[PDB]
């Protein structure tokens, strides 16, 4: 129910018309090729050569597709999550995010073509 | 319903358990890193960057994540598939295939870990 | 999903475990044998020749099965609801209940059973 | 994904175009008014007090809905059947049919609503 693209220099994330609630069951797919800023592009898992100097999210590596939910911390998506139920005590809007070191977007280019949707429960 | 890992040294791919039936809805999430050769390893989308000499799927990139629908030919899954349809007269198990030139898996390494489901239709 | 019984005697519903929440896609099942205070039994679409004699649903027959959304007014529920998406903004708690006039519960009898899943949207 | 009607008269009943697979998770909702001769007309469960005669399906009563898979024995639905998987070895198209006595189909009249889905698995 929602399919977009997510920007790489987008420090502040896409705004997906995705609301998790509580119980809801989430299928996320992604592609496509970004860059965190070498002469090089990497797939939605990132790129694990590179050290973390301060990513938005520690449990993915540099240039992954991460999310937040709400006003929850980031939570790694990479290619995707398969029939995905969040912890307890995290909802609403789902953004997604590249995954770099805040301050350094502005070197980062290409994007990523990402489907959300719910799945029965 | 099926969950399980597809080694990129396999030629003959990871035979699952889902029947593909006319009509059926699927969607596909795939992760992980593997190599057709080289020290370097990719996602399920492979490299981007290097020449098809003979795979066994034209239409993805050398080291992706591909498929067969019973006795089908190669169709390109990469990241994954999200609610995805076949073509008419398409039917069987579907096997997952690492991408890569026939005769040429044994310097492979590595593998992808993949969900496939059947979705509401 | 949720599965339970609504009692044709209960004035107050079955509040369940389901929230609705905007844009959620359900279906409801509904099933059993109920009277309003004949010796007969309809189903849960209740009794289409009875008057409404101010009926907590006037778009349901006496003996029907509805709903409450949170605070919603009454829904019609009848034998249940296909991938149904609110025609309303409605949101919070379902409570099922026996379509009858208020004071008039005392000489009703059996249940129906219910099952609620959310699908996929 | 198929949405119509069973006449009670249609000794045949209504051939739908859903194909039940094995391990296919299906949900059914019926709804709507018929009879069997009689002036009343019942719901989808049919008529509690009529003696069966002969139905085509003695695990449900007399007017109500029952369903083939293939060329199975007459499978009772009455108002729907909630994420539901066959018995072992059924498999093929599935024909809604109205539950009567073969040959007393002449005298019957009205129809039931149906919605078929298949569910995930
Ligand atoms: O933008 C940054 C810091 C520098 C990334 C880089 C490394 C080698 C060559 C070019 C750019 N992190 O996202
Ligand atoms: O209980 C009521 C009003 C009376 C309905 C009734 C009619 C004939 C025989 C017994 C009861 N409404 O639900
Ligand atoms: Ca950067
Ligand atoms: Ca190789
Ligand atoms: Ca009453
Ligand atoms: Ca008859």
């Amino acid at each position: 129910a929602w399919k977009g693209e997510v920007l790489a220099n987008n420090e502040a994330g896409q705004v997906t018309s995705i609301i998790y609630n509580p119980g809801d069951v989430i299928t996320i797919v992604a592609a496509g090729w970004a860059s965190y800023g070498p002469t090089q592009k990497w797939g939605p898992q990132g790129d694990r050569e590179h050290p973390d100097q301060g990513l938005i999210c520690h449990d993915a590596f540099c240039g992954a597709l991460v999310m937040k939910i709400g006003n929850s911390g980031t939570i790694p998506v990479n290619t995707g999550l398969f029939r995905w139920v969040a912890p307890n005590n995290v909802q609403g809007a789902i953004t997604l995010i590249y995954n770099d070191v805040p301050g350094t977007y502005g070197n980062n280019s290409g994007s990523f073509s990402v489907n959300i949707g719910k799945d029965q429960s």
